[PDB]
C-alpha cells in the first residue's frame, strides 16, 4: 500500500445506500400504537461489553476462542464482570423513549446461561428501568432446554428488535419483526464488524456509543 | 472560526439519518411492475446546466436575479446553451433502468416556455433514449396557459419523480407518486443547495455527479 | 456489487493520511513574508471549464480525445467557452488573498496556444483581479515555441503553485516551489480524478467548488 | 430540532483542515535516525481504560467526580483494573514500529501514583515490549515529590510524544518534542472528546480503535 494514498472528493462524499433513522423517527414512526413488547440484544448493542471479554479471554485462551464454551468464564462475566460494560448512549435514548411509551422491555441474548446472573439487575440499574417495564434477560439459543432468540421473540410478542449482528436482524425477520440495526464499536473486540443495512433494515446513525 | 479547529471521532462518523438508495435497490423495488410513466426534473437532476445560467446571469444581470424573468435569456438557455449542460452520471443509469424495463419517460420543467426548445432533443441525444420512450419536455408552472408541476405528474399518471428541489419531492408526494431526491452538485451555481432528505423521502447515493 | 453492500463505522469514521489546510493556515504560514509571485493552474483548478470542453468533445470527436488537438476546437475554447466556466470558489478566497498580500499573480496552463485568448480577461473580471497584481495567462508544454510549466514558475520566480493535477503539484516540486493541491470537482469531464496528497502535498479542504 | 433535517454534498464531503499521518508515514518520516527516547500518554492514548474508570466513578461516586481524588480508586484502577482496559490497534503498530527502529518506550501518565502498580506490567505484556525497550511507567503531575509531564519529557529527552489529550500536545511543544495526537474513542467515558488537530500538530488517522 503506498506511503502517499490521496483521495478525490467522490470518496470523500462516497455514501453506502443505508437506511439511517434516528431514535426520534423511531418514536415518531411508533406514536399513537399503544404499548407493546420490544427486545435488545445485549453485547454491542445497550453494553460494549468487550473489556469482560477481552479479560476473559485473555485469563482462560489467550489461543483460541475456547473461553467462550468454558463454564467458568461464562460464571465471571455474567455475574459482575458487567460491572466494567459500558451503557451505549444509543440504548439510553433508546430504552428511555420505551419506558416514555409503556412498552415492555426484553433483552435477549446469545450468552451461555450460567446458575445466577447478575446482568439483569445490572441492565435494570443502569438504564433506570422500572420494575414493570423490565423483564429478567432471556438467555437464548440451540442447546436443550433452550429456545432459540426467533422462538422467543415469537413467544414475547416482540415487534421490534434491536440488535448489532446479522442474527440480530434475522431473527426479527423470521417472526415478522421490525429488526433494527445498531453499529458496533470499532474498538469492539468482536470482529470482523458486521455490515450494518446488509438486509437492507433501518440502522440507526451515530449508535456506536 | 479558529485557525485550527480540530475534529474528533464522533464527528469523522456522524450521519445524518437519511434513506439512502441505490439505483439497482430502485430497479429491484419495482421488479414485475409492468411499464409505467416516471419523469425528472432537469436542472441539477439529469444535467449541471449551471454554465448556461452563470453566463445567463453575468450578460442580462450581474446584480440581480432579473435574468430569469428575461425572455431574451431563457430564448439562448432552451435552444442551445445545454450543449454545454453537463449530463449527470446518476441520471444514465436511472434513464437507461427505466428504457430497460419499457418506461414513459416525461421531463418535467420549472424553466420559463419559449417558442422553440432542442432541450428535449439535447435530452433524448445525450441520454440515448428511444423516441418510443422520449417524450417531448414538459414546461410547468403558474403562468396563464401553463398547469402546475403537480398537475402534469397528475395527468401524465407519473409513479416516479426524480429531482433536486423540495418542490419536486413535495409535487410528488401531492399525487400520490415517489418523489426521489438526487443531490445538488456543491459547484451548482443555485445555492443554497436543498437539504435531500428534508421530507423522509428516499436519497440516491452519490447522485452528485 | 450486493444490492445491500452495507457498512460499519470503522469504514464511515475512515480517514486518509492527507495534509489538509484552510486558505486561512495558508495566509497564515505567509505572516510577515514581503510582495512575491505565486501561480495557478485554470481548469479545475480556478474555473469548473469543463462545460467548453465537453461540448468540445461532442462537436469535434464524440469518440476520442482527439480535438484536444484540434486547433478549431482551442480558438473556441480560449476565445469565449470560458464564459460557461463556473469560478472556484477556493480559487475566490485564494486570490482575494494572494490580492491583499500585495503578491504577482500568474495563471500557467496546459491549454495549447492560440491566435488570441480571451481567458487572461475573463480571469481579471471574474476574479476581480487588479491589473497590477494580474498577468496575461502563460500557456505552457512541450511545443516548439514553449517553455515547460516548470521553466515557467522558475522565470517567473513562483513561490507557490496551486493546481489539482499530480503535474501541478510535481512541476512545483521541480523548481522547489510550494506545491497546493486543489480538489477537482466530481462532475468535472476529465477523469479519472486524480489522488489529491499523493506527493504528501498540502490539499486545501473543500476546494472541489 | 428537525425530524427530517436532510443533507447535501458540501456537508458529506466537508473536511476540517487536519493535518492527518500515518503510522507509515512517522516511520519514514525518521527513517535512519538512529535509537531515540519516545513517549505515550496512557489513557485513550494506548489503553481503552473506561471500563476501569466508569466501574470507579459508579462504585466511588456517582454524583460527582470526587472518585478521582480517593486514593482507594486509585488503588484498585492501578492494580488489576487495567485487566479489562482494552489496547489500541494504533499503540500496537506504533509501539511495533518504535520497538523495530531500537527506540527507549516510555509512558508518561497523570494518573495519581499509588504505593505499587500493575499498569507497566500489562503494558510490557499486552504489547510485547522487550524489558530493554521498555521502561516503568512515570506518574507526572504537580503533587509534591512529582515532577510534571513537561519536566519528564525533558528530563527523557523524549523526542516524540503521542497522547489524545490537549496537555499531551503542549507538553511535547514546550520543550520542543514533537506532539502527535491520537483520536479518542466516541465511547470513552471522558467527554467531552478533544479537537484532535487544534495546535496544527499532526494526528493519525484511523486511531480510534
Ligand atoms: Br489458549
Ligand atoms: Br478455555
Ligand atoms: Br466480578
Ligand atoms: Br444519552
Ligand atoms: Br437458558
Ligand atoms: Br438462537
Ligand atoms: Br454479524
Ligand atoms: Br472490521
Ligand atoms: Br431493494
Ligand atoms: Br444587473
Ligand atoms: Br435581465
Ligand atoms: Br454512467
Ligand atoms: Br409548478
Ligand atoms: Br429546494
Ligand atoms: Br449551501
Ligand atoms: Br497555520
Ligand atoms: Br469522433
Ligand atoms: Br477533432
Ligand atoms: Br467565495
Ligand atoms: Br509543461
Ligand atoms: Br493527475
Ligand atoms: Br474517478
Ligand atoms: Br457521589
Ligand atoms: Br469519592
Ligand atoms: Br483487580
Ligand atoms: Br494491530
Ligand atoms: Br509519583
Ligand atoms: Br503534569
Ligand atoms: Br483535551
Ligand atoms: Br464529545
Ligand atoms: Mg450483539
Ligand atoms: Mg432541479
Ligand atoms: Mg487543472
Ligand atoms: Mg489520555
Amino acid at each position: 500500500s503506498p506511503l502517499n494514498p490521496g483521495t478525490n472528493v467522490a470518496r470523500l462524499a462516497e455514501q453506502a445506500p443505508i437506511h439511517w433513522v434516528s431514535v426520534a423517527q423511531i418514536e415518531n414512526s411508533l406514536a399513537g400504537r399503544p404499548p407493546m413488547a420490544v427486545g435488545f440484544d445485549i453485547d454491542d448493542t445497550v453494553l460494549f461489553s468487550s473489556p469482560g471479554f477481552w479479560r476473559g479471554k485473555k485469563t482462560f485462551s489467550p489461543e483460541s476462542e475456547d473461553y467462550l464454551k468454558n463454564p467458568v468464564f461464562w460464571e465471571k462475566m455474567n455475574n459482575g464482570w458487567d460491572e466494567f460494560s459500558i451503557p451505549k448512549e444509543v440504548a439510553r435514548q433508546l430504552i428511555d423513549m420505551h419506558v416514555r411509551r409503556g412498552d415492555a422491555i426484553f433483552f435477549v441474548t446469545g450468552r451461555s446461561p450460567t446458575k445466577t446472573e447478575t446482568v439483569s439487575k445490572t441492565l435494570a440499574d443502569n438504564f433506570h428501568i422500572p420494575a414493570t417495564n423490565m423483564n429478567p434477560v432471556i438467555f437464548a439459543g440451540d442447546k436443550p432446554g433452550q429456545n432459540t432468540k426467533s422462538q422467543w421473540l415469537q413467544d414475547k410478542n416482540i415487534r421490534i428488535f434491536y440488535g448489532d449482528s446479522d442474527n440480530d436482524i434475522t431473527a426479527a425477520r423470521d417472526v415478522g419483526a421490525r429488526g433494527i440495526r445498531i453499529l458496533r464499536a470499532s474498538n469492539s473486540t468482536y470482529k470482523p464488524l458486521p455490515q450494518a443495512g446488509a438486509f437492507g433494515e433501518e440502522v440507526i446513525v451515530n449508535s456506536e456509543y
